[PDB]
């Protein structure tokens, strides 16, 4: 019997994957918006080691969880780990195409979306973050995001939120997803306005689960009251989680391996 | 009884990156020692130079010059080393003013005093141990000033991530050496050794939450900030822990402050001048 239930939990095969990375300075509610992500579509410790975390959604959703970077007195290079981390699954990948085991399905553990975690100060970016976010750019599509968004009154919120998007322009740093890949009236239609109003999302994490209006939901209790982690009129997790898994999860794979991984196999070869 | 001169000098400096409420919680330290008032509209300007805004507060019934050194933040480069020399350059201007001063050719009965009697070192809650830099940077100015140790913004936090956090921040500031504020070194004797043991062990850090803007509660107006689910009261002890950090520094160890400053680090940089 014992024995019966191991193979059970051994077990489902998926018809795509699809890898979400999280990167940003230690404290920032990178974990905990990792296991958010994931009790949405169903004491946490510092973050030490990149750990990959997959679940079966269909689908195969990996989230890799990453420690602290820029976080230090010195940080010259601080996001070469990272690099290294993303050139590794792109050597993978590279070996695996080519396919001399000929088989029909390819695994794909390359990351395909990164979310950049930005303290919320109220002032202009920190220069090592637009300098770290530079570098990511290059080689991942990079979705800015406003860590602790409970931190901010509804005005310091909508006037950091603008805050961001300028600066981002101003020191020319490419962000998902990049007007140079709009195809289409449709396209350009949608992507505006998630440019210009719901980046960068504004996020609150939990992995607390608490009853409002006699439903169970993802919630942070403050000493105030429940914030309720799915709920627009609360934050703006709901907008990254469907923008991400929904609405744009193919595009973000598309540039992934049009762009990005081309990209590399062209400097490879 | 009472007169129109201020009977002393305090100096308060507020130190720690960017973002975390250092220039809000000293026009909060003002506004708490003062009328019906409107809001602040602007935003407070990121603050890019040392400066110095002084005030004359009454406290107990006695007068005296309050200044708030407000700081620009730092942490922020690629290479933050050396980042705390500013600061110390500024604390040790200050010392080398009094010396020249306190030769007193001028024959002045006062002598006034702009060295910084108190540093709040600002400490951004971030529920795991502190940031090197934080730790490195405390321990160069706990050599040099008095510092208190302040978790910045904490509303932040839930109850429980408050409670283990001040207690994180305690370990990591006893395991590096880092002699904030009361000293353990400076203990006199056991009833000040048990009184301050006390203050380091429970007190300390202050969790604090700033705001110079005035919300009706309850038919009255009180200092706090407006969030949507409510109004987190600054001086409101069941809120946060403003009421006794302004208490601490204005009233109960402000003159303690002061002698620290005078008897040991002012000596010390004498000394070694
Ligand atoms: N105010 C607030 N605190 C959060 C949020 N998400 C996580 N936290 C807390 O922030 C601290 C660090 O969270 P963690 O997930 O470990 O951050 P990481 O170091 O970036 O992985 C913990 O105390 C969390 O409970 C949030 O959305 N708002
Ligand atoms: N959540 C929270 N935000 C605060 C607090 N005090 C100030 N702020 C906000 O934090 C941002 C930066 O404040 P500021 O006083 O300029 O910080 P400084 O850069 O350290 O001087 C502004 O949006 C403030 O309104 C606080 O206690 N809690
Ligand atoms: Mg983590
Ligand atoms: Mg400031």
């Amino acid at each position: 019997i014992d024995t019966i239930i191991e193979q059970m939990r051994k077990k489902m095969k998926t018809g795509f994957d699809f890898n979400i990375m999280v990167v940003g300075q230690s404290g920032l509610g990178k974990s905990t918006l990792v296991n958010t992500l994931f009790k949405s579509q169903v004491k946490i410790p510092k973050t030490v080691e990149i750990k990959a975390i997959g679940h079966v959604i269909k689908m195969k959703l990996t989230v890799i969880d990453t420690p602290g970077f820029g976080d230090q007195i010195n940080n010259e290079n601080c996001w070469e780990p990272i690099e290294k981390y993303i050139n590794e699954q792109y050597e993978k990948f590279l070996k695996e195409e080519v396919n001399i085991a000929r088989k029909k399905r390819i695994p794909d553990t390359r990351v395909h979306c990164c979310l950049y975690f930005i303290s919320p100060t109220g002032h202009s970016l920190r220069p090592l973050d637009l300098e770290f976010m530079k570098h990511l750019s290059k080689v991942v599509n990079i979705i800015p995001v406003i860590a602790k968004a409970d931190t901010m009154t509804l005005e310091e919120k909508s006037e950091f939120k603008q805050r961001v998007r300028k600066e981002l322009e101003v020191n020319g740093i490419e962000f998902y997803p990049q007007k140079e890949f709009d195809e289409d009236l449709e396209d350009k239609t949608e992507n505006d306005k998630i440019r210009q109003e719901s980046m960068p999302f504004a996020v609150v994490g939990s992995d607390k689960e608490y009853q409002v209006n006699g439903k169970r939901v993802l919630g942070r209790k403050t000493p105030w009251g429940i914030i309720e982690v799915e709920n627009l009129n609360h934050c703006e997790f709901a907008l990254l989680r469907d923008f991400v898994i929904r609405t744009h999860l193919q595009d973000l794979k598309e540039v992934t391996h049009n762009i990005h991984y081309e990209t590399y196999r062209a400097k490879r070869l």
